[PDB]
């Protein structure tokens, strides 16, 4: 099972050429993480107000076929893995309208989980409430 | 007198039709009053990291001739009025290179000072060293 | 009554203040105008890859209240005037959650519809299509 | 040596935590290689508005230490890989002002060279003169 972020591709996100400038697919899995924690986890986004924050450590994606402007697009996020401190997802970028689903792209992002101080920032265990979500999009065979 | 802000359009603001975005003439604004900051009051750049904000109250635009895909623009910024807590600027957006000089767009922006209250924000007097740099336009 | 473009703000939309960074808003006029397009006149939308442009000719915002990140900011639509070739559309940004609705901002646009004639833009008058859909 | 693009970071590439978002470094690698054709390949840079593309095949990020509003940034382009119709970029993001020298990220890109004909795009081979601008770039031992 997957997370499924949907994103409408607009005009300001289109390149001369007329497809989808690569960047702005950073971006949406940015979105994607984000909606999760509202969706799911709202204790944790809610921490990042008062003390947390979820470094990215990396981020990966590949691009396949041509999005366009207003083209309905699903960001499906998956769990790779989870140790410790440090959360790993991926990502499928499929076009859903109009036409056929399409695979647009697939992306990768990890994310660590952390603290403010003085001595600085301080790497702090995945918060028990984000880690009973992120176990619902584990891949299991 | 004016405060020039250089800006070469990158292909992230172009869209499908190959001309600027509307909207990224906004943040352009933003890039122009930072670098006049960055430049001019030093000071009040730390002191935003502080306690101190400047909040944008307003902008307009007009917008004239198409920009392009490289194209190196001058954001030109000049002093309309100091009220109080309150700045008022505005912009000419030239297109220096390619080709002749082109005037594609101008605009306009209020920004107010304001330092953080006990849960909100209150109206602080514009401090004494933007003050001093906002004098020299 | 108007034209309702939702939007839930994102990380990316706020600075290091807290709050989302002005120019977002004059994007989501734009978010708000293509989504009326796709819903209400999509032939206008397909005729756009082929001659029609809308060139934007100035827009204006004002900001009242603070966003911030996961606000579900509704971006309501009106129309101004209806001018030969061009449009006059105002906004309201309301913020519907959290909390009561709240006016974060207001905005206006003026749009020029042009298709190509020569080697030159040319103003044609608002679509039939588009005519009829700001009316509503 | 590397091609230097400079970028100065505004206060819309800052997220409430106060550091440069993630999406923005990606960004940047497309200024990059946009400002390397203006500088070193004006030609490929006139070619693309008649009948040339470039499209992005992956792109990648590392992230090391925290970037803030006004550093300045060195986006540092290598030339990894030249495979026929292929480029392969790396990329280091050094800030030079304020304080020490610090590598902030480490990205990598890959790029296709692309022309339509009808409404089709076919590999092209990379053009002489871009073939020949990347060069000077390349790794020595």
């Amino acid at each position: 099972d997957s997370y499924v972020h949907r994103h409408v591709v607009t005009f300001d996100e289109t390149n001369l050429v007329g497809n989808v400038y690569f960047a702005h697919y950073l971006h949406w899995q940015g979105h994607c993480r984000e909606h999760f924690l509202a969706d799911h986890a709202p204790g944790v986004m809610a921490a990042l107000a008062d003390g947390l924050a979820l470094v990215t450590v990396d981020c990966h994606a590949d691009f396949y076929a041509e999005g366009s402007a207003f083209d309905e697009v699903e960001v499906r996020m998956m769990l790779d893995r989870l140790d410790g401190h440090r959360i790993a997802m991926s990502f499928d970028y499929v076009r859903v309208a109009p036409g056929p689903p399409t695979l647009l792209a697939q992306g990768r992002q990890t994310v660590a989980c952390m603290r403010r101080a003085g001595h600085g920032l301080e790497p702090v265990e995945v918060p028990a409430e984000l880690r009973r979500a992120l176990s619902r999009y584990a891949v299991v065979a």
